[PDB]
């Protein structure tokens, strides 16, 4: 069928899913003419005459498609090893998001460029309450950028920080991280490394998780890292624990002056798990706590999500699993301005001109993305 | 401006099938890429071994689901040129018959001539005359450049000139449909450099078109471009700028061999037709027994004359309001609705009668060596790919 071949072809162009999308083909386009634009290179007839042929076009696409000069950089709300989050607001739109950038000089010099596939798809797909937005994703020829929803009430390494965590308060964020691993499980996912830093609070001060791409990895995941073992869905489960420990205790239940000495901690989870002499924690929390810091084949989360539901910890009388996002948070931020970082601290290298083809810009081909 | 006025705009760029980026261009680019990067010697590149892992998969599927050359039959090759053949074929799922035009990538990245065929798919394309060969589809692969057209039974007007003494009156209908092609092609832009009755096909019904681009070249703002027995003095001259007038010379040559039987500056050298073609205000002489009328004398004198006053330099009004054109069995719009003077008799939709049938040659897959490199060798196509 000549039709059902043409329909199926559209499917593909059309579909945000497709890695063959006309916002992905687009980005082919554009890697090549970037990449393949230099005096050496265009000594090459083929590429002398393709790069006249497509630079007018080329340079008309990229001035109508997204940018970074379309948005107004307001302040650097948080940094990582390959770039930055800013506080950003749209030129046109007025609209305030928080933008990732990563850098590809960066990626590409230590040969770490497709990381971020994971955390671009849970971001963009999810549609869920318990996962931050992906709203835009582009780039340029030195960045990769990700506009996101702007999450004011900061994270929970902040709140932690500036509170001491009653069992009430835990109770909320602990159901809340488990309700939010349940939808990203649901969607074939593993986070890996859930921590504080992933737990960001919304205007009404509810948790949704971030960036997908030591002292909270499980056993296995360390194992699996010496390239033999294999984990499921329960290595996320181990990071709750450590989260619900972190929070009641104050401290990491397996930290360390050394790395080694935190990687050798975990592995000896049957004797270095301890509860420090003035534990004023429930029984209730600590029996969690143990259920979760323990070998996969026996944790809390094997045998699904509602066994985790059923804990005895998460017994009260302000909400159920099923209304949860509805209820108050126990810390619902000032709502001063669009703009309002009170909840966060404050705080460039050219690629080689290439002599032959480098193709630096392949490894991003097909990042492009518009929720439209 | 105004964002979703942005993303209006893209989306236009998108599915124009006149833009250099539509989705079929930018398909084009992907299949061009992988097949330009698969090579051991640039696997070697991390970035390049990462892509084709994350791309070869979907580029395989989306190889099968476009159009290629294996959804047609071949039924017989109709034609051949330097650079490929035209086959006549049949869609395997459509059965519907068609001709194919083949170009070897090959031999015009060898030759190093690969950007010729641009004008020959735009007019072909883009034309939407009753009397332009129209291209359906165009695709590629590593090694071909394919284009779908309308297959024409009843062969070419040098063919119809050997089996018929054409009177004046089949003349004018043929002169008449080379008239409203030719300005179809001058309306798009474009100056034909080559019309002879080579270019001129018969579709079933009998009705002429033009076919055969190869030599077409855009005009600019001003309107101008860059067999011997049909060119225009003015190239002999350079042999530069021509308009379109080079075209209506071409027209007069033709309309002198119709009812004449002859060109009109044969000799038996070459040197002996540029001469004859540059003196034509001597050389151009009718045959004293004649059946040619003062108006069709008039008409080939209007063309066969320099290019400063010719007929068509400023349109094709001029040309079709001329006296020869003046018959009660048609008028310019009642002209396709008429029966042509020769309708060909056809047995099936595969009769190749009107056509030399030639034989196939299924034995130069020649190798261009295997890039060490990023040759870029399948760039040149990017953006050949067409759908109607
Ligand atoms: C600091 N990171 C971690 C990260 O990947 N993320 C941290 C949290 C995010 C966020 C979403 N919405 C937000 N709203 C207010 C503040 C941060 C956010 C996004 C994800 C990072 C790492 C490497 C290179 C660059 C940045
Ligand atoms: C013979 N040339 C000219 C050519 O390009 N064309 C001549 C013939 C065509 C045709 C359309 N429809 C047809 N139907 C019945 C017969 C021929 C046709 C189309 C155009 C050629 C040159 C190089 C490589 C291959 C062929």
């Amino acid at each position: 069928s000549f039709e059902t071949r043409f329909e199926k072809m559209d499917n593909l162009l059309r579909d945000p899913k497709s890695e063959v999308n006309s916002d992905c083909l687009l980005d082919g386009l554009d890697a090549l003419v970037y990449d393949l634009d230099f005096p050496a290179l265009r000594k090459n007839k083929n590429i002398d005459n393709f790069l006249s042929r497509y630079k007018d076009t080329i340079n008309k696409i990229r001035d109508l498609r997204m940018k970074a000069e379309d948005y107004e950089v307001v302040k650097v709300i948080g940094r990582g090893a390959f770039g930055e989050v800013q506080l950003v607001r749209h030129k046109s739109t007025r609209k305030v998001y928080a933008m990732k950038l990563l850098s590809k000089f960066e990626m590409i010099k230590r040969s770490d460029s497709a990381f971020f596939w994971e955390e671009r798809d849970i971001m963009a797909f999810a549609n869920s309450p318990w996962v931050v937005q992906l709203f835009y994703a582009f780039q340029d020829d030195r960045y990769l950028y990700m506009v996101m929803e702007y999450m004011p009430g900061g994270d929970l390494v902040n709140l932690m920080s500036n509170y001491d965590v009653p069992e009430k308060w835990a109770r909320f964020y602990t159901a809340e991280v488990v309700l939010a691993l349940d939808a990203i499980h649901s969607m074939g996912f593993i986070h890996r490394d859930v921590k504080p830093d992933n737990m960001l609070l919304d205007k009404s001060g509810h948790l949704k998780l971030a960036d997908f791409g030591p002292d909270y990895i499980s056993p296995e995941v360390l194992k699996s890292q010496g390239g033999d073992g294999y984990y499921g869905r329960e290595c996320d489960w181990w990071s709750v624990g450590v989260f619900l420990y972190e929070m009641l205790v104050g401290d990491t239940p397996f930290y360390a002056d050394s790395l080694v000495g935190t990687y050798s901690k975990i592995m000896n989870h049957k004797n270095s798990l301890t509860f420090p002499d003035d534990n004023d924690i429930s029984k209730e929390a600590k029996n969690l706590i143990c259920a979760f810091l323990t070998d996969r084949e026996v944790r809390l989360g094997r045998n699904g999500v509602e066994e985790i539901k059923r804990h005895l910890f998460f017994k009260n009388d302000q909400w159920a699993w099923e209304t949860l996002r509805d209820t108050v948070a126990p810390v619902v931020p000032d709502l001063s301005s669009d703009i309002d970082t009170s909840n966060f601290d404050d705080l460039e290298e050219t690629f080689p001109i290439p002599k032959a083809f480098v193709g630096n810009q392949l490894p991003f081909v097909g990042f492009t993305y518009y929720s439209n």
